[PDB]
This record gives C-alpha cells, sequence and structure tokens, in this order.
C-alpha cells in the first residue's frame, strides 16, 4: 500500500461517505481513510524524496495527517451517534485538510 | 458585533498577517481575528433568518467556527513562538475554511 493507494483509498472513500445512506456506512468510510491516513503518515513524499528524514519538512509533512485524522475522528463521533447527515457534513469539510498538505507537499 | 463587521475584522486582519513583517504584528492581527470568530458564531446569518437555531443548518455555521478559531490558535502559538513565516502560511490557509463555510451560507 503506497502513498499513491493510500490517496486514492482517502478519495474514494469520500465519494462514499457524499453517496452514504446512513451514520453507520459513514463510519465504516471514515474508518477506512483514517487508517490510509495513518499508512500514508510513514511515508515519503516525492517533493521531500532526498530530504532527511527526521527533516522539519518530514515532520511538518506528519503532522498534515495528524490534522487530517484528528477531523476523521471528529466525524467518527457523529457518525457512531447516529447523525448521518452533520456527520456527511463533517467529511465534507476534510476537503481542506487535503488541500492544506497538497499545497506546500503534493 | 454584527455578522458583516466581523468578517471584515476576519478579512482585514488576513491581509495584514500578509504583508506584516514580525511576529507583533502577527499576533496583534491574529488575536483580532479571533474575537471577531468567536462573536461571529454567536451570530444568525441572513441565509439562515427563516431556520431554527438548533437546526444542522446552523449546527454546521456555529461548527465552522470553532475549527475556525483552533486554527487560528495554531496560527498564535507559531507567532508567540517567533516563526513568522509559519504563522503567515497556517493563517493564508485559513482561506480553504473561510471559502467553505462561504460556499454554503454566504
Ligand atoms: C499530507 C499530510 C496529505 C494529506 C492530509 C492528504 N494528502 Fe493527498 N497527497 C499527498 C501527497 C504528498 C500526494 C502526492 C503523492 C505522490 O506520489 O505524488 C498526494 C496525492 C493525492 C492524490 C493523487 C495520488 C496520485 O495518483 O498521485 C489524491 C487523489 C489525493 N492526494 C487525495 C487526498 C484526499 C481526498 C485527502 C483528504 C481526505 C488527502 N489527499 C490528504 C499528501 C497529502
Ligand atoms: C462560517 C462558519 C464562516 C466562516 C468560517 C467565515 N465566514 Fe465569512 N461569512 C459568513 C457569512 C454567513 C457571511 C455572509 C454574512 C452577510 O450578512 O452577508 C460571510 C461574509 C463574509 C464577507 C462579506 C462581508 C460583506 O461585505 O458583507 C467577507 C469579506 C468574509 N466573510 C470574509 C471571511 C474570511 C476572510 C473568513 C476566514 C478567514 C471568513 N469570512 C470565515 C460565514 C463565515
Ligand atoms: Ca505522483
Ligand atoms: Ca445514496
Ligand atoms: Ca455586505
Ligand atoms: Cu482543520
Amino acid at each position: 500500500a503506497d502513498l499513491e493507494d493510500n490517496m486514492e483509498t482517502l478519495n474514494d472513500n469520500l465519494k462514499v461517505i457524499e453517496k452514504a445512506d446512513n451514520a453507520a456506512q459513514v463510519k465504516d468510510a471514515l474508518t477506512k481513510m483514517r487508517a490510509a491516513a495513518l499508512d500514508a503518515q510513514k511515508a515519503t513524499p516525492p517533493k521531500l524524496e532526498d530530504k532527511s528524514p527526521d527533516s522539519p519538512e518530514m515532520w511538518h509533512f506528519r503532522h498534515g495527517f495528524d490534522h487530517l485524522v484528528g477531523h476523521i475522528d471528529d466525524a467518527l463521533k457523529l457518525a457512531n451517534e447516529g447523525k448521518v447527515k452533520e456527520a456527511q457534513a463533517a467529511a465534507e469539510q476534510l476537503k481542506c485538510h487535503c488541500n492544506h498538505c497538497h499545497q506546500h507537499y503534493r
């Protein structure tokens, strides 16, 4: 599961959550996203391939995933309570977490 | 203040953070946005003036500001720490969040 596969998994499950019909289906997609993010966090992006692994830039990159994961966890709390709509809206605001790391690192 | 003035505070102080040279300027600008975000959170926006205060439509409106304040706080830490270029880049990233709430209720 290389980084590009993890990104597709994130991308694919956003679509799943948008057309989901109950909070349990959003929960399932959010959990798959959450593991794809933690798996993605392990990797090194191409835009930093020759920088040092312990660099400030690799830690900034790794922290972008903690910011995304914490949004996923906030959405998971709504899904687990059955608030399908509110959790669907939550998953929509993940888009900015995707973008904030994308600018400087994609 | 009313919602529009708070928004003016948010919009002008973003540009100020963009043009500031030192950390005391970013911090001062970030602090005004924080109070304006928390004050705007209490308002009802026109495009929702006929719904009811505990709808998932206006749950979403208030939660947008908790998330905005959280990122202003990330930027304030960096400023307080003296990383002007990093606080300036934290603050530029708020606009994705601005535009997301805007797409819905502006
Ligand atoms: C950093 C902390 C990131 C976060 C959060 C998200 N993404 Fe990402 N994404 C990132 C990088 C460095 C890259 C490039 C990797 C490469 O090998 O080029 C990507 C790429 C994508 C892609 C395209 C993948 C490809 O085929 O090259 C997609 C579709 C994508 N990212 C989607 C996506 C979504 C939906 C996110 C939030 C839910 C998201 N990413 C977060 C880095 C980071
Ligand atoms: C919801 C959670 C919002 C967030 C986050 C931000 N804004 Fe906003 N904004 C919101 C509404 C409902 C409105 C319309 C209010 C109205 O009475 O029309 C706005 C409007 C603005 C405007 C226009 C102000 C005007 O001239 O009438 C500006 C310039 C603006 N907002 C800026 C702005 C910025 C820079 C933000 C984040 C950094 C931001 N807003 C966040 C709702 C929400
Ligand atoms: Ca690539
Ligand atoms: Ca459907
Ligand atoms: Ca106006
Ligand atoms: Cu965020």
